[PDB]
């Protein structure tokens, strides 16, 4: 019955993917952003210039107040509100209803996005990072505990205004090609994984692999870019710069502060390198790799002015809180969050965006010694 969930995600490029949900009785319809980078379910519950609608507790007969405040800070954006519970369901998801924790957003800062079309957020990670603390059971945990929905979900994010699928409770084989490759969820808080090697156009960056996970490495559908720790970010940009030297860039471009353009249909993709991220595998000394095409880290940005050229923004940015594999990475694949078996699977997506002479891929197996040493402690 997964076909009913295919194509249940929508969104605007760079503004997150959202799924439709209903909260309260009678059911209140809202678009909720899917965030594997957090664990709190929250919805705008008070007027806001960027919100077209919001959760109205006074109109729901099943709403229960928990009489507790809550605040949640993200890499960018934050909100605070009032905790409570209410009945929730997903129209284009499993046919079930569950009572879950809901944070009614009363105040926010740089959280809601103008014209994004979503009014709430669904944190799909674990209770360990839930606010105010791990006692606030996350939505998916509640779903799994109250219903017969298996403990896993998969995300198929399709880039270029964007669409995709969140298959709740299973894997839909019609959405990917080739084999699924699994990497262990290191610890159950963020969906933390371990990167064991990085190559750019087939050349190893040759850094201590701990640097790749310096602090941590997570998979986050709620982050647009591929975010890399300082040292790693610098090595990558240096490499990407050198490979594309035969072109001129505003330099602010490499910081994501300025976009580059080219005459329509003349983008020199061939000069931008593919990036291969090797992830720890399921067996001893075994890993696999996923390769990223420049069409993924060069996010298209429409030019409101003279819509004659194709412009793009560099979607790889520096981080101080570890590596973040955002939409830039996920859009190229079918990603399975197999909580039950504590692993995350990757497979080439059916909606992959491949160029003409190169192909995004998930390949294995590779042999890699001392992978455990790649994890930061
Ligand atoms: C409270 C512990 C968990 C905190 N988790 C996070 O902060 C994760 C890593 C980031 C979240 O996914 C947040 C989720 C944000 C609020 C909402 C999605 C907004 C659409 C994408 C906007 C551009 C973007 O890329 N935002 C990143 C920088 C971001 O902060 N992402």
């Amino acid at each position: 019955s997964f076909v009913e969930m295919v194509d249940n995600l929508r969104g605007k490029s760079g503004q997150g993917y959202y799924v439709e949900m209903t909260v309260g009785s009678p059911p209140q319809t809202l678009n909720i952003l899917v965030d594997t980078g957090s664990s709190n379910f929250a919805v705008g519950a008070a007027p806001h210039p960027f919100l077209h609608r919001y959760y109205q507790r006074q109109l729901s007969s099943t709403y229960r107040d928990l009489r507790k405040g809550v605040y949640v800070p993200y890499t960018q954006g934050k909100w605070e509100g009032e905790l409570g519970t209410d009945l929730v369901s997903i129209p284009h998801g499993p046919n079930v209803t569950v009572r879950a924790n809901i944070a009614a957003i009363t105040e926010s800062d740089k959280f809601f996005i103008n014209g994004s079309n979503w009014e709430g957020i669904l944190g799909l990670a674990y209770a360990e990072i839930a606010r105010p603390d791990d006692s606030l059971e996350p939505f998916f945990d509640s779903l799994v505990k109250q219903t017969h929905v298996p403990n896993l979900f998969s995300l198929q994010l399709c880039g270029a205004s964007v669409g995709g699928s969140m298959i709740i409770g299973g894997i839909d084989h019609s959405l990917y090609t080739g084999s699924l490759w699994y990497t262990p969820i290191r610890r159950e808080w963020y969906y933390e994984v371990i990167i064991v090697r990085v190559e750019i156009n087939g050349q190893d960056l040759k850094m201590d692999c701990k640097e790749y996970n310096y602090d941590k490495s997570i998979v986050d559908s709620g982050t647009t870019n591929l975010r890399l720790p300082k040292k790693v970010f610098e090595a990558a940009v240096k490499s990407i710069k050198a490979a594309s030297s035969t072109e001129k860039f505003p330099d602010g471009f490499w910081l994501g502060e300025q976009l580059v353009c080219w005459q329509a249909g003349t983008t020199p993709w061939n000069i931008f390198p593919v990036i291969s991220l090797y992830l720890m595998g399921e067996v001893t000394n075994q890993s696999f790799r996923i390769t990223i095409l420049p069409q993924q880290y060069l996010r298209p940005v429409e030019d409101v002015a003279t819509s004659q050229d194709d412009c793009y923004k560099f979607a790889i940015s520096q981080s101080s809180t570890g590596t973040v594999m955002g939409a830039v990475i996920m859009e190229g694949f079918y990603v399975v969050f197999d909580r039950a078996r504590k692993r995350i699977g990757f497979a080439v997506s059916a909606c992959h965006v491949h160029d003409e002479f190169r192909t995004a891929a998930v390949e294995g197996p590779f042999v890699t010694l001392d992978m455990e040493d790649c994890g930061y402690n």
